[PDB]
Formats: C-alpha cells, structure tokens, sequence
C-alpha cells in the first residue's frame, strides 16, 4: 500500500526483491560511489535496501526505486527521507538520488527529483525539503541548485555519523521551502 508517483518518463515505486541485484551492481560501482567513503558489498547494499523498505513501512514515502517504463525496470533511486541525526537542520525531510551511470546526462535525476518534491509540497504539504552532499560532488549539488534549492555556505557542517577527522566529513546544505518551490 505504497503510493507510486509518475513523471513523463519515470515511475517512482516501492522496491522489489528483483531490484537488489541491479542496486548491488550500482553500490559496487566506484563511479557511482566516488563521493562516499567506500563501495558496498552485497550484504551492505541489501542492508541499505532494508532501511529504505523500513522507511516506506513507517512513513508511507522514502527513496523510491526508479523504473523507466518502455526501457528499464530499475535505474536507481530518488526520493524523500526523514533527517533525525544530530545536525543543526534536524528534524526535517531531505531528498537524495543515486542513478546507474548509463542514465546520467538525461535529466532523469532532475525529473525524479521534481516528481518527489511535487509530492513533498502538494501531497505531504511539508514546509521545506533539504539536501546535503560534499563539495567535490559537483553533479549532486549542481542538481540541487538547478531544482531551485539554495545554499548558505555558513550552514556547512561536519557529518555527525563520520569521525571528527574523517576526510569526507565536510558537507554543504541546500534548502527549498514550499513558497520557493511554488515560485519556480
Ligand atoms: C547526482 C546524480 C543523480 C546526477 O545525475 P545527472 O544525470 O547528472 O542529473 P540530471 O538528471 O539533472 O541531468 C543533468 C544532465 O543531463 C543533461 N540533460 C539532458 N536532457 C535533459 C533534460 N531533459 N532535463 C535536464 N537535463 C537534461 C544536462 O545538460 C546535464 O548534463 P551535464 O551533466 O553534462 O551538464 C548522478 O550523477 C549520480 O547518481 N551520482 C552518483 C551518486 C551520488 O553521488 N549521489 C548523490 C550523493 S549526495
């Protein structure tokens, strides 16, 4: 009983067991995982899918599996997740995305994110959605600003689930509120 969302090309849907093989391939891909501490093995990939499924069970939304009707069953994920960790901007709702590299450069993450944020603001009627990444991940924060999300560099933060001296600790924060989304 999970709400599926449609864009012109994409179906944002609940995860299926058949997704785990294709998602594990992505999580083992160094180009997909470049701006994360490590690639994941199958056990770690499956544990991430388990957390996504638990988010859907608890909240009725989550990082949707991305299907491309007419083309491919599974190309990655894009969607909303609740931020509960000890950061200055919590509690709030965030948006995240991970696409198989064959699908980059097609505006498919843009379309998935527009579909997810329409749901956030029209259906859930949330006041704001945030997103966060590392400065080197230019494809990721580039998508954030193209969506109309905006960054205050003063809100840069150290990720509280990484070591205080972790080389990838430094994150940047983007925000979009309901009014800014509507004004696009
Ligand atoms: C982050 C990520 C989802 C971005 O995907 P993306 O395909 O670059 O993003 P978009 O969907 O906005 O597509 C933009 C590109 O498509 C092009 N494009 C083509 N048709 C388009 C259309 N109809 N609409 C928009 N852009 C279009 C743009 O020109 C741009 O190309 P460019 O990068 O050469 O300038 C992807 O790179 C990824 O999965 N990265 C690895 C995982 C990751 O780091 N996730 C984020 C962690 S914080």
């Amino acid at each position: 009983a999970i709400s599926e969302l449609h864009g012109p090309r994409l179906l944002l849907r609940a995860w299926r067991d058949s997704d785990r093989e294709a998602f594990a391939e992505m999580c083992a891909d160094p180009q997909v995982m470049e701006f994360f501490p490590s690639v994941l093995d199958r056990a770690q990939s499956d544990a991430l899918v388990d957390r996504v499924q638990a988010h859907f069970a608890e909240r009725g939304y989550g990082p949707w599996a991305l299907e491309l009707p007419g083309e491919a069953a599974f190309i990655g994920f894009t969607g909303l997740f609740d931020v509960t960790m000890d950061v200055h901007f919590a509690p709030t709702v965030a948006i995240g995305w991970r696409l198989a590299p064959a699908y980059w450069g097609r505006g498919l993450a843009r379309e998935a994110a527009e579909t997810a944020l329409d749901f956030a603001f029209e259906r859930l009627r949330l006041p704001e959605v945030v997103a966060f990444t590392t400065p080197p991940n230019r494809r990721s924060w580039g998508l954030m600003e193209r969506l109309g999300m905006r960054r205050d560099p003063a809100e840069d933060f150290d990720h509280p689930l990484l070591a205080a001296d972790h080389p990838m600790r430094r994150h940047i924060l983007y925000r979009v509120d309901a009014a800014r989304w509507a004004e696009r």
